[PDB]
């Protein structure tokens, strides 16, 4: 506590929380990475800080990457395709939602087009919701959670102007849709 | 591929710290390589989680900048996170390898008025401080 430098704080304030969240997904990876960061930090105080700053400086790469995933999500046209009417409706709704979500980076640079896109996305989410209700619950609550999270992300975007948040939330909503399609399969 | 941000982000980040430390960078590289190899897309999640803790990081960087006051150069540089809010005061405070880092800091300041991202100013200030330390110790 009193022996560890102040510069080593980002380890425990940023890296430790991440490693703890990872400890549920994979204990070995979390433990290994944590050990590496501890070694590196003790041998070189203020290293984790420099790493995080270096990451913040290469943020454009991450924006380009997330946007790339969002655009390439269009190639997931008929992936995870499920033999019954409601199943058809389901497939079409999921497809339409993912397809309209993949076109976000095109419309986000124009307020009008982006707003209309928000309209269409809202309609798609509502229709997919109703269709899910037809097919009928954890995946549902997940989808809703990430949906309202996407809305709140939009709310945050209209203040900030950072498109990367929207891209990430959209990608997560798409991933959720895919997960639900897997659950149905 | 989802394992791209490993090489695209972490690889150059580790590579651009090999002058201060060597083996630590290699151990970090190895750890990330294995963890991503067994669990694809993990590095992306980590990077995103780090980007999510942006506020805490900016706060700490500000604190780290104010901490450098404890000579005139350091004290003037330590007031930045509290003077940059007011444009006039910030202007006056602006008026108030190492040399390369100084002019790179100048470039950072010049880019700030285009961006508005004071975080880069904080970082470059801290690196200027680290360079002053690097010079004074040698």
């Amino acid at each position: 506590a009193e022996t560890t430098s102040m510069v080593s704080m980002p380890l425990y304030a940023v890296m430790y929380p991440v490693f703890n969240e990872l400890e549920r997904v994979n204990l070995s990876a979390a433990q290994t990475l944590r050990a590496a960061f501890i070694k590196a930090e003790k041998e070189n105080p203020g290293l984790t800080q420099d790493i995080i700053m270096k990451i913040l400086e290469k943020k454009s790469v991450e924006v380009n990457f997330t946007e790339s995933l969002l655009r390439m999500a269009a190639d997931d046209v008929e992936e995870y395709m499920i033999p019954e009417p409601e199943f058809q409706d389901l497939n079409e709704k999921a497809r339409a939602l993912k397809q309209i979500l993949s076109k976000i980076p095109d419309e986000i640079n124009d307020r009008v087009r982006f707003l209309q896109t928000i309209k269409d996305i809202a309609s798609a989410i509502k229709e997919l919701l109703d269709t899910v209700n037809n097919v009928f619950e954890h995946q549902k609550k997940e989808f809703v959670k990430y949906s309202k999270s996407f809305s709140d992300t939009l709310k945050t975007y209209f203040k900030d102007g950072k498109a990367i948040n929207v891209f990430v939330s959209a990608n997560r909503l798409i991933h959720q849709t895919n997960l639900i399609l897997q659950t149905f399969k």
